[PDB]
Order: C-alpha cells, then sequence, then structure tokens
C-alpha cells in the first residue's frame, strides 16, 4: 500500500527537509572510514513515503505512549540510514531493523546528525562500500536516507563517549560526552514507535 509522491524542489517542504539534511552534517571520529569523506551532499530526490496502514500503526503507538506520559508523545524528526530502506518503507520498522550490537542494545537507531546515519547505508560501519565500487567513499553512486517521524515519549538518558526500553521508559536517548560537536542518536524498541515520512536520495560531495 506504500505509494511514493515526489517532491518538487520549488515545495517549501523539499527546502526545508533538505536544509535538516544538509546542516547536520558533521565531522566523525573515523576520519571518514565508514561514511565516506564530505561536508556536504548533492540531493538527487526527496519524496512523501504515503501508507495508510502504517500510518495508523504509527498513530495509534503513539497515542499509547502519550497517555502514559501526560498528553506527551515527546515526537522527533530523525534520520535512519540502512541497507533495509526498500523493506522499511513497504513493510515498516520492525525487529529485523534493529542493531543487535548497538552501545544501547538490539533496538532501532535514529540520528540527529544526517552524517551519523550515512555511516549505516551500506550496512554497519559501512560494510563494504557501493555495490559496484566496493567503495564506502565513492561519490558516484547514489545513496538514500529515510527522514523519520519518532516517538520517543519518557526517554532513558545515557552519557556517553529485539531488547526491551528500560522500565518506566519508551527510548533510550544517547548523549554525546567527549565529541562536542556531535548530536544526539536515539533508540526504540517497538518498530511502531517510527514513520518512514522521506526517502532521501543523494550522492556525498568531494570537498574541493
Ligand atoms: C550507532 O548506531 C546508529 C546511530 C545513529 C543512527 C543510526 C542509523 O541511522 N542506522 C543504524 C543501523 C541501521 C541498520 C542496521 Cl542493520 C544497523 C545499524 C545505526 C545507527
Ligand atoms: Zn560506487
Amino acid at each position: 500500500g506504500t505509494i511514493l509522491i515526489d517532491l518538487s524542489p520549488d515545495d517549501k517542504e523539499f527546502q526545508s527537509v533538505e536544509e535538516e539534511m544538509q546542516s547536520t552534517v558533521r565531522e566523525h571520529r573515523d576520519g571518514g572510514h565508514a561514511g565516506g569523506i564530505f561536508n556536504r551532499y548533492n540531493i538527487l530526490k526527496i519524496q512523501k513515503v504515503c501508507n495508510k496502514k502504517l500510518w495508523e500503526r504509527y498513530t495509534h503507538r503513539r497515542k499509547e505512549v502519550s497517555e502514559e506520559n501526560h498528553n506527551h508523545a515527546n515526537e522527533r524528526m530523525l534520520f535512519h540510514g540502512s541497507p533495509f530502506v526498500n523493506a522499511i518503507i513497504h513493510k515498516g520498522f520492525d525487529e529485523r531493523h534493529a542493531y543487535i550490537g548497538g552501545m544501547f542494545g538490539a533496538g532501532i537507531y535514529f540520528a540527529e546528525n544526517s552524517s551519523k546515519s550515512n555511516q549505516y547505508v551500506y550496512g554497519i560501519g559501512g560494510g563494504t562500500g557501493c555495490p559496484v565500487h566496493k567503495d564506502r567513499s565513492c561519490y558516484i553512486c547514489h545513496r538514500q536516507l529515510l527522514f523519520c517521524r519518532v516517538t520517543l515519549g519518557k526517554s532513558f538518558l545515557q552519557f556517553s563517549a529485539m531488547a526491551h526500553s528500560p522500565p518506566g521508559h519508551h527510548s533510550v536517548t544517547g548523549r554525546p560526552s567527549v565529541n562536542g560537536l556531535a548530536l544526539a542518536e536515539y533508540v526504540i524498541y517497538r518498530g511502531e514507535q517510527a514513520y518512514p515520512e522521506y526517502l532521501i536520495t543523494y550522492q556525498i560531495m568531494r570537498p574541493e
């Protein structure tokens, strides 16, 4: 039941999603090993993901969380990078999209930094890179990220350098505690707590 609607670049919605993508790029502590070397992206396409069943699944769970947290869903817009983008947009998030080995346990991981999610497009640690050239820093091959609506509810704060949420909590927040430029990362343990709202097609750009 999924349909994808192209946004025109003249559309304010295209422009505000592109700006969130571009403005949350940072340098990474691997020097670009996992995700490539770049300071900005070439945005090729932005599509709205429309699936009524998956949306109602999201809003149902959002209401449950909100009612457990003084009518506050604590909803964010966050990036997700994955080799399974194309299954996610058709079937929704579930246990098969969890990062089993993540530092906050087996859950589904999201980032404020678009460049963090970019490290996972070709797999954990960037895998072996693009399928065509085996290059984690490929400037040619098209990449895709999701920009997702995520319900955090009461989030457990972890200060730092499928499983269950900590008791009394609906998510985990990974707060950066060394790299002063890093933005937060978040983990949910229920696939229903996220909706893949935008599919973004891009390339990383080689710095001049
Ligand atoms: C530190 O983890 C993360 C931190 C921040 C963001 C992400 C992210 O966007 N995706 C992923 C990810 C996706 C698919 C698999 Cl199979 C594994 C991991 C991780 C991840
Ligand atoms: Zn390539």
